[PDB]
């Protein structure tokens, strides 16, 4: 036995207890007695790795991506998926020199736009990218999408209406269609939309993602709304990011009962360890915890949910034996902390999630002297 | 003091004096060495020795862009050891396409900086590509300042091409941009808005007019169909003319016409793409764009000197490459010229049956036998 | 869009070359107005060749080469590495030069932790340490199981000298074959100066593992001390034991392959050992063309050398029908050769020549849909 | 201006004072604020340190057994910049750059380990073997290519020279030392359980040669038969041989290190021969903090520790002023730490343990004007 973790609380995100058991592992599994290392986990609470389900990580390709391998395992983040950082032009390399290499578990989502997001970033010298259909090479979107069938979930579009504020044919029921033809999942920047929620609701199906529900610029889940509620329920999934992020609306839709899927964070540079609008993951999960989301709702969020949708159920988000060892170990910590969204309003918690120990594919890559 | 390499029996292209020189060429390690014996004996008997052919407008971000090809596949078995890219990374991508193919390869690579973010990664699938956004709004100073800075051993200057509602003029702009970080340029110059004489007068020693003669818009000629006195004065200040014979680049009218009033041009390179790598009549490699050249009255030793030694020396490498002289690194091409009815094609579609062709029978790089026909 | 007119297509199962045009549409064959055609006039369209013992861990090993550089050129789009990495070292050389290669190259992994690495620089490089006390049963496990892709089995090399002096604790063929069997996978072997008898030797190979420099002749070989190939070498081929013709520096013996060829005996795989020391420089090995070349002078019929390089190694690497074949939706990997007369010699291990009048002489490659070599004019 | 770091205390390593300032970055350098941003830190009662530099890591990941990616267990703890000892040689060095250090966050210096395969035979636990030094192996033409190529990146020779290693046909040291000289470099020696005696062993050095694991105490250590420093180990400090106490699992002595320093003679740099064993792990190695906390309750100034592990080792790296200092136009390379009042353990090789009441926590941690790591609450 390489490595116990001994004497914490093991959140069972089944059934919404705390376990009190230790925790095993041999090379990089998990399994069911003396030990190589042992790790003191007192008063902490044993997570599954952490998954962040919508950022963008294609460093060197281009200018927004931060490298996870770097800012996201000290944090508790073992896996992530790429929200159309790149498109079939540099996939491959993407695949190549990120993901292959990288100890972080990536998957991706690949973009319509042959280039992805490499253009936006640097600064307002950033530009936008072209989501115009008439650019759409469906040739090789099929073909990067079929030779990478292990790691491409789906195609992503960000529908804002500054984007193509004169294309062809709208992006969205252009790239719906290719989704369709491809046999694949879609995720949508539905952020300041040309159609309404109940319109663009219509055009998902159960395992795509309807991404930044909570967005609140121009057109909102919110009147909430009777066809993406159904949606949810029809397996529709539901990313704070700088301008994602609006505290109207997620208030007022979690206090009609709607929550969120999935929580992610749509990490980039400008918003990496920096904001009080992003920061990290753990600092998007300690304001729903502030917002009155259930703990182990939010732990199912960013465990088990994302790693249904990533197809890798049983293998990660999860603390079972035969899963991969990727363990995160937080402690719960009382103190002012103030969460802000895009119009600046402001909410002062009073806890945030704080990771102590990470440890990936069964090595200690983070772990302080004292917890 | 063994040698490892004796190529014997070659005719020695000697570019400085114009000749050829009977003798063999000793290779000990990556290293040319002077015998004025071997563990491996080529014999280049009715062959001619040329240095490591050098294409010094290529697009090789493979990965990265839709229209660059890898050059350690596609290049080396046609004689060529040495590349410059002409902007296919812009500041986004560069570091990325230094690490994962630079830094890799064999095939030495030198790399224009484009000014655009992500330089042409935006063109390639065919009609579905779309042309990469050169508005000075979006030029981030800063960033190409770090990227030039921190890669001076790498990067020879900034790529633009001068062919929506910008703030700036890209080629004012740009240049202004290339001056103020102490650099030289490389202007694509193909349909621009302004004539040659006005364009020409930006341009210092060492800087790169691209495409000379592509006759599409304003070209080097003037309205009694001579080469402008400024393009000829540019030349003789210092600008390197170089033809990059694209699929739309190159013009019979223009390049017939210049070289009779006794333009010819300091480069010669290929604009190589997927599209037209291994492919066309247009672009097939540096040896068909080298051809195109011999069939149209250059004389060999110039044409060899436009791939040889004034590209080694833009990209700052005299010496070292671009030559077969002693010390300098084992790049050697051997060919044969053959002769046979080969036919070259213009932008606008026009041919020219030429009688013979440059043909590469073996190439060593870096001291190595990359290539190597069992009889040459 | 490609098609390549006025060819002639080998087919190794009727034995009889066809007229017909081979068409590409993306990076596969279609079967058949192109963007661009191949006049192949007097020449044989064969799939991309397949050489199945190289190394080419370049930058990891000493002895590699770079395929996409050397290989490309001469035919070969699909190789197997023969063990040149270890278990420290595999994920390294499948991300730095498996995955951003062009050549498709599956692998054997070695099971000396660090493989050949040291192996090359001339004289100063030594030999690897195969000792079972070292085999790291846990990483070896694991590094298979996670590539269980592209590891094909793991490879041994078995030389008296390997061990000899060297007090080793076990044995490190029976070791090595132990731990194959119980990780249910193949081995691949370098038999030259085996300390065993090939009638003993083979006991331990079964269906699917690799004999491989069947024809070494360097101590105990496939034959006989009255000069015969062995019944049980003959039935472990029956059996399915994969006899590969490692044409090395010193893995090759004339005596050997002739006799085992008169007497009916031909190699299931034709492959080169090809390292940085044999590639385009030697008489031995230098290209898998040239390999192929002694034994179509050596008396093997063309289709059986052709099936050698293409559609036997396909199945080993269990890539049947997308390589190794031209067949429609088959990876567009294809090689354009010419049968060129001349005078050729070919020497073996020891020094003994053979004067050949043929060679086969690529001049065009097709790679996942993309001309990467082709001659102006062939 | 892109980030400024308010509330600190700089620690004047020159001065032996603390002064409480801001520091100022703007893009990926240090700017001088001292007569007055995007975002600003709070690094109330926190010691503004500039990134640690490690001096004998070995993080060649991938291709070794041993090494950890510094990017991902170092960052966090403040180290920036970090020196190989040795993991590769000639003939995987190129990977080791391209593939590591070009694309690493921290900046990696390496010293080239005269074998071949540098340490890459080393661990996965006991079935990992000794890497060979014998000097017949040497390949001296290679070694000289590879120096001479990459001489911005590798500060000179990496040999590890213990009697369990050569237990040949020369000795590996002064064929190492030899080949050094010739080439006009320097050299770095684990100079832990090795033939010679501390006064014979130093007359090689010469200034900017590395003596590793200076308190190793294991087999013949830097104190006499009277438990006294060697005069010629302290005649060589004084000539300009760094001494570095690397740590590890096995080259530290607690009786070594008190004696030695309580007669003056204090490590020229603090380093850790941090490997996959001893990273986060022991309670001898753990990390550099925790490294250079036993020296802090060991009697060692602040500022002398400060320096053996900023400015000395800077110095070495040919890299003054840009890194290991807090300078204006210095790389924007900072850590910001707490001295943390708590009971932690000391281990050394033999099992001695030393209980301290403090040690060294880093809270953030800026990497060329990127912020890597920084907690919600310091
Ligand atoms: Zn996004
Ligand atoms: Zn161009
Ligand atoms: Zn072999
Ligand atoms: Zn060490």
């Amino acid at each position: 036995l390489d490595i116990v973790i001994k004497n914490g609380q093991i959140a069972d995100i089944e059934n919404r207890t705390y376990i009190n058991a230790d925790i095993g592992i041999k090379g990089n599994r998990i399994v069911d007695l003396q030990a190589e290392t042992v790790i003191d986990a007192s008063g902490c609470i044993i997570l599954p790795g952490l998954i962040d389900f919508h950022g963008h990580v294609f460093h060197g390709g281009t200018a927004i991506s931060v490298n996870p391998d770097i800012v996201c395992l000290p944090n508790g983040v073992t896996s992530m998926v790429d929200a159309g950082s790149s498109g079939w032009v540099n996939y491959s390399l993407f695949r190549n020199s990120v993901i292959h290499p990288a100890m972080v578990k990536i998957k991706s989502y690949l973009n319509v736009v042959n280039v992805g997001l490499s253009t936006l970033g640097g600064g307002p010298t950033g530009y936008l990218e072209n989501t115009n259909p008439a650019n759409y090479n469906e040739e090789k979107i099929a073909q990067t999408l079929n030779d990478n069938r292990d790691n491409i979930l789906g195609l992503k579009l960000r529908y804002s209406q500054d984007i193509a504020r004169q294309y062809a044919s709208d992006p969205l029921l252009a790239t719906v269609a290719l989704v369709r033809k491809l046999e694949t999942s879609i995720c949508v920047h539905v952020t300041d939309s040309l159609l309404c929620a109940d319109e663009l609701i219509r055009y998902f199906e159960e395992g795509d993602i309807y991404a930044h529900c909570f967005h609140g610029t121009g057109h909102s889940i919110l009147n909430v709304y009777a066809a993406i509620k159904e949606a949810q329920s029809r397996g529709v999934i539901f990313s704070n990011g700088v301008a994602h992020f609006d505290f109207k609306v997620a208030q007022s839709a979690m206090e009609q009962g709607f929550y969120p899927d999935i929580i992610s964070t749509d990490l980039t540079l400008r918003n990496s360890l920096r904001t009080d609008k992003v920061y990290s993951l753990l600092h998007v999960m300690s304001k729903y915890l502030n917002m009155g989301m259930p703990f182990f709702d939010v732990i199912r969020a960013v465990t088990a949910t994302p790693a249904r949708l990533m197809k890798m159920q049983g293998q990660i988000g999860t603390l079972a034996a035969n899963a991969i060892a990727d363990i995160s170990i937080v402690k719960l910590r009382k103190d002012k902390i103030t969460f802000e969204d895009t119009r600046g309003k402001t909410l002062e918690g009073d806890c945030y999630l704080d990771n102590c120990a990470t440890i990936c594919n069964g090595q200690i890559v983070y772990r302080r002297l004292r917890f």
